[PDB]
């Protein structure tokens, strides 16, 4: 495809503002429309993941508009994605040699675990993702990550308008497919708002709940909860002298301690970028997915930033998740003039190990505008009591959320956005096709497993964080009881045989292995256990041996019922093939490498010998995949077919879930 600036010019040309660039791109017009099937009130990732699978699940039949206060795809904090979210693009027809050119390449999650008594032990858990040939998961800017969807969005029949805000004292939302009169102004100051009739109202409006906090307080769980401080960082090209053995730039890397964790997050930012030659970018890209354009005939991420006139560099997203008992000192004036910078580098200093990793990175000021060094977030779990109700539902954050930690706010939360944009066809079409009381009763029925599936999804979460942070304050409990339990429940069996069809209702079985009886029964008693030891002491000794010896125990047993294959001790680094822990063992597969040129990580693939950031041909890509314990030809074959292609969809064929085999 011959590349077009056709935004670039259409801004210049009457010299629009961003959203009115944005806006011209819709299929319907770039006003608002006077009625639709479904407004969906956000355009975080959420609202248009929501948008993209109802359109994509069964098109041509909803009319959908999203509406976005944000005049451009604003920041979001949350950048890390799972092989659930990799393959939801996929089957939305953008695979990796795309997306890699506007995200970070994610091929595993890395644990280190600080001593806090005795400063400079630690210990590790790591695995590694998968080949290139079989997927990728990704670190995402989230500006960019929600133009891409817009713009995806617009080109499947989705109007997306920004600049745009639902006034929700105006609003009228009402049951039974009767009618919505959606209220949209431009603001506050705007006395002359536009109302969209419609039948289905989404709350997309993330933690901000407008719609559903109408509905319910917000609900808080008993016990401590998390504050979280962030800011942006370089992204060395010389990963060599940060203080942990094998530590490489292409995980999550977390830093983990009594008190909570750190997470490390290495992504390109196109921040600097006008909004109108980002929107040529991103469609000239998808004009190239459409095409089937290979890899390395494909422009790099650098090379993109020439043609389209993009700011382009490489940064690590660096925060702490720490519990909201920690005590601070009263005075912390030393450490910044700011709450965020203050306990940020408070805290880098408590731990030697965490002050002489930050000491290979340099913050960077304002990455997102002014005022954005530095970021705190206060009381982070919470949950939306109601999620549905006459002519609305709620996904995403505004059903409820946790944590950062394992990432569960985009990639479980997107069970929600994907289950929602199924049912919505039906909501529809009983309002349409039935007299309004019994419209409504069916419409209730219809999601008492939807509003049933929220409401125990976000304590199971809730139980999720709480046992890895009890397990974090000891260097033991981290990384072989809670990270081995988190794997074990938690890896996506059978991912490669979602499709479309069957998405919503394979992720709605994940919750990251959070609902497996026997993790929660390990999770309940190490809560139980070590949340009576006061925070500011350490666990005794005996109590992780017990914690030890009776997680091992369950384990055992649950790996033994297990069925599906897998080749455990090429994906854990520090366990054989049976899930036992081995105290000497760095062995596994090898799927990827550092640009030597660049820095940037890369999948190790045979049709990618160039560097898909910048474009420096890997000198000759000999460099194959390890895999240890070795395999075939004939099976690394295999293993490549399973994931080439997504299988159509058999409407008799039950759906393999993602768990652990039941004992029987
Ligand atoms: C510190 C921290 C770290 C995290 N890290 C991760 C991670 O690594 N991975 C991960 O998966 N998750 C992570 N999360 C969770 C993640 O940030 C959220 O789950 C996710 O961004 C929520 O998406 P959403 O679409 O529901 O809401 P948002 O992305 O918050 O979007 C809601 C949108 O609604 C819009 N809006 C609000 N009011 C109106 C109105 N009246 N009219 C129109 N529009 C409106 C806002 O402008 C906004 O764009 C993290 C969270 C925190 C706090
Ligand atoms: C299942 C996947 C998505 C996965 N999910 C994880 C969760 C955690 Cl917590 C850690 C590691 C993984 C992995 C690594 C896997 C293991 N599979 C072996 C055959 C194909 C595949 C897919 C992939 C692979 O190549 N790597
Ligand atoms: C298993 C069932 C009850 C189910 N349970 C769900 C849970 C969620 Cl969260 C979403 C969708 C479903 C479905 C739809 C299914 C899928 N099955 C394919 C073969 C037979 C069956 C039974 C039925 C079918 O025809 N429709
Ligand atoms: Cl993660
Ligand atoms: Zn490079």
């Amino acid at each position: 495809p011959t590349p077009k600036y056709t935004f670039t010019e259409r801004a210049a040309a009457g010299n629009l503002s961003d959203a009115e660039i944005l806006n011209s791109n819709n299929p319907t017009g770039s006003e608002l429309p006077d009625e639709s099937d479904v407004v969906v009130g956000g355009a975080g990732i959420h609202g248009l993941i929501y948008a993209l699978h109802a359109s994509k699940y069964k098109p041509n039949n909803l009319k959908i508009s999203v509406i976005e206060k944000n005049t451009r795809p604003g920041y979001k904090i949350g950048e890390s994605t799972l092989p659930i979210f990799y393959t939801w693009c996929k089957l939305h027809g953008i695979s990796a040699a795309y997306l890699l050119r506007l995200f970070g390449l994610k091929d595993g999650l890395s644990f280190y675990f600080l001593d806090r008594e005795n400063q400079g032990q630690y210990t590790d858990f790591s695995s590694v993702g998968a080949p290139g040939l079989v997927l990728a998961s990704l670190q995402i800017e989230r500006p960019m990550s929600e133009l891409l969807f817009t713009i995806l969005a617009q080109r499947n029949g989705v109007n997306v308008y920004h600049g745009r805000e639902v006034d929700f004292k105006s609003t009228v939302v009402q049951g039974g497919g009767q009618g919505n009169k959606i209220a949209v102004s431009r603001g506050k100051y705007d006395s002359t708002p536009k109302t969209i009739d419609s039948a289905l109202f989404v709350d997309a409006t993330g933690r901000f709940r407008q719609f559903c906090s109408k509905k319910a307080p917000r609900h808080r769980f008993d016990g401590w909860n998390c504050n979280a401080f962030w800011g942006y960082f370089t992204a060395p090209k010389d990963e060599s002298k940060i203080p942990f053995d094998l530590y490489e730039g292409d995980h999550t890397n977390h830093l983990c301690f009594p008190e909570g964790w750190v997470w490390v997050i290495r992504l390109p930012s196109w921040e600097g970028s006008p909004i109108a030659n980002l929107m040529d970018m991103v469609t000239y890209i998808l004009e190239c997915a459409d095409a089937g354009v290979p890899g390395d005939e494909l422009p790099s991420s650098e090379e993109l930033a020439r043609m389209f006139g993009l700011k382009f560099q490489w940064v690590t997203s660096i925060g702490f998740a720490v519990r909201n008992d920690v005590k601070y000192p009263e005075d912390l004036s030393a450490y910044g003039t700011r709450e965020a910078e203050q306990k940020f580098n408070y805290f880098v200093q408590k731990y030697e190990l965490l002050q002489q990793f930050m000491s290979n990175f340099e913050l960077i000021e304002n990455l997102y505008g002014p005022g954005t060094t530095w970021f705190i977030r206060k009381t982070l779990a919470y949950q939306s009591p109601v999620v549905s109700g006459p002519g609305w539902l709620a996904i995403g954050d505004a059903c409820g959320f946790t944590n950062p930690l394992y990432s569960p706010g985009i990639n479980v939360g997107m069970s929600t956005s994907t289950w929602a944009a199924q049912l919505s066809h039906p909501i529809v079409e009983i309002g349409k096709s039935a007299p309004a009381d019994a419209a409504e009763s069916s419409i209730r029925k219809l999601l008492v497993p939807y509003d049933d599936y929220c409401k125990s999804l976000v304590p199971a979460l809730e139980q999720m964080n709480r046992f890895n942070y009890v397990c974090y304050r000891d260097t033991r409990l981290g990384p072989q009881v809670a990270c081995l339990w988190q794997f074990f429940a938690g890896i996506e069996r059978y991912l490669s045989d979602v499709n479309i069809e069957t998405f919503a209702h394979y992720a709605i079985k994940w919750v990251w292995g959070a609902m497996v009886p026997e993790y929660q029964q390990v999770a309940q008693k190490c809560i139980e256990h070590i949340e009576t030891v006061p925070l500011d002491e350490r666990l005794p000794d005996a109590m992780v041996d017990e914690l030890l010896a009776f997680s091992n125990r369950i384990k055992s047993a649950a790996v033994a019922a297990d069925d599906f294959s897998l080749r455990w001790d090429a994906i854990l680094r520090s366990f054989d093939r049976s899930l036992n822990f081995v105290e000497g063992k760095t062995s596994r597969d090898i799927y990827t490498r550092q640009c030597s040129g660049c820095g940037a990580w890369l999948q190790l693939r045979p049709d990618w010998k160039k560097c898909h950031s910048c474009g420096l041909l890997g000198t000759e890509p000999q460099t194959a995949v390890t895999f240890d314990p070795p395999l075939t030809a004939e099976e690394e074959a295999l293993l490549y077919a399973a994931w080439n292609t997504a299988p159509k969809y058999d409407p008799s064929k039950e759906l393999k879930l993602p768990t652990p085999t039941r004992p029987a």
